[PDB]
């Protein structure tokens, strides 16, 4: 939540938002 404890450089966070992205909610 705070921060991811892998070391990644933004693996999840460029990802993660297209999953998100790609979900749309609303």
């Amino acid at each position: 939540m705070k921060f991811y404890t892998i070391k990644l450089p933004k693996f999840l966070g460029g990802i993660v938002r297209a999953m998100l992205g790609s979900f749309r909610k609303d």
